[PDB]
């Protein structure tokens, strides 16, 4: 990840005017849509939290959690730490990132800070559901000037995305003011 | 450097009891001793600053500044960012690190933050002197409980080194309370 840390602008885009900041969300959303399309129900929920973090969750199969034979860490960690631009870029430029994977009846949890895992991916409990949740806090060391998520930029993009992804429910939530939208196109 | 960031204790030593914190200084000092050996005068200065950073200076030749043909960046940056455990470990676990190299009539400067160079090694002026200086601010995200440098832990180790490295002068300075020592065999 040091290559991304060395020149963030080359990977995420302009880190001053807010375009790079919102690209962080849309990179995560693209991965969530890929996960949602693999299942039948297919819903993602994008939430803008009051601390200016954004969480994206889906009810798909869940990111692979088993240990990678070569890398010697969870497949999830390999995806988060090895270089669309990839979620590893988002992780690298996030001062905090929370990963929660529900898979094979188990809840898996891991925390990153500036791309560095704070502990190995851990099974913390049980669940009947499946899916992946990524919540990230953009690094204020990288993202300057424009540091807050604009609802309209996300809402417009997710609406456009819904028509290209049939059967995928996309919910948008703003916990700062309680604003909510639901984009679900069932065509084809 | 991510391997070091992932498990800091395994590279530097215990990050809670002050062991790892002081090893950061000793790793930099080992490099300074190598430089202050092939030079003439042969002196190192270790300074504890009021803002809880430590700087190590030598009056050697200056570490190589030219571009590493394989890596495509300055030889100095390769030493600071690629894996005694090496100064790259100290860089990775320092919230800031300042590098100043005086070599071939030129002063060179570079700043790192958590092991990440903020710009390429750059020529900032002219000088007749030679040597290298590294000042580092240990990361308070890594180093907990014992965060401040104890003078006597440094003084003890630098004394041991002065006997082993008989040709080298070692000065220790504390800018917090004005305390100082000069170890020379
Ligand atoms: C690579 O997968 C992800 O990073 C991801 C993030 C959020 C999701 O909801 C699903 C996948
Ligand atoms: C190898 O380069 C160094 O890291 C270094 C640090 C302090 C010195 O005084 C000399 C070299
Ligand atoms: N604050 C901060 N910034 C960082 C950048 C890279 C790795 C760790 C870091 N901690």
């Amino acid at each position: 990840l040091d290559a991304v840390r060395k020149r963030p602008g080359m990977y995420i885009g302009d880190t001053d005017d807010g375009t790079g900041l919102h690209h962080m969300v849309f990179e995560v959303v693209d991965n969530a849509i890929d996960e949602a399309l693999a299942g039948h129900c297919k819903e993602i929920i994008v939430t803008i939290h009051a601390d200016n973090s954004v969480s994206v969750q889906d009810d798909g199969r869940g990111i692979p959690t088993g240990i990678h034979p070569e890398e010697g860490v969870s497949a999830a960690e390999v995806i988060m730490t090895v270089l669309g631009v990839g979620v590893s870029v988002v992780n690298a430029l996030s001062q905090k990132l929370e990963l929660v994977i529900q898979r094979e009846g188990k809840i898996h949890r891991q925390i990153y800070e500036h791309g560095v895992p704070q502990a190995p991916l851990a099974v913390t409990g049980e669940t009947e559901k499946t899916g992946t949740m990524v919540r990230f806090w953009p690094s204020l060391e990288t993202f300057t000037n424009v540091t807050e998520f604009e609802y309209e930029i996300l809402a417009k993009r997710l609406r456009e995305l819904s028509f290209l992804n049939s059967g995928v429910s996309i919910r948008l939530r703003d916990k700062r003011d309680g604003k909510e939208d639901h984009f679900h196109y069932e065509g084809g």
